């Protein structure tokens, strides 16, 4: 189904080595971070006022990464 | 004591408002991003490689802040 969000999130994969390459190519992402805690992370910030929308779904993003493993969750602060 | 880190990490406190200001004084930090999940909270990552150190301890950024309850707490990731 079509996947949106206005706010920032992560990355969990067990094959990130095309997370960058891909998000490069949305124009609603604003800059991609792999976390020093956990090398299946990977947090994406979007650009302000955007919001990332991907019309064929995590399938797709699963697809464009080659990773089937991917997943899309929340950013989690330590205080919530 | 002196502060130091290699790694990113969080700004914790109730007075946000000069943070990102104060931030951008350090050349071994790259950015700065207010959580979207808590207006308390900032990220900082850091350029590669550099290393953030703090003379004055985290004191000193709480006396550069103007914030007593500026706190540095690392990332949390999802497990």
């Amino acid at each position: 189904a079509t996947f949106q969000t206005d706010a920032d999130f992560l990355l969990v994969g067990d094959d990130t080595s095309r997370y960058e390459e891909v998000m490069k190519t949305f124009d609603t992402v604003e800059a991609v971070r792999k976390s020093d805690l956990d090398d299946r992370v990977y947090m994406v910030c979007l650009k302000q006022g955007s919001t990332f929308v991907l019309n064929g779904g995590i399938e797709e993003l699963r697809l464009l990464t080659g990773d089937s493993t991917l997943e899309i969750q929340p950013m989690i602060v330590p205080t919530t």
